[PDB]
């Protein structure tokens, strides 16, 4: 499971 | 498992 999240 | 947040 590979997730990647960017805020901004 | 690969897992990157980033608030910036």
């Amino acid at each position: 499971m590979v997730g990647g999240v960017v805020i901004a």
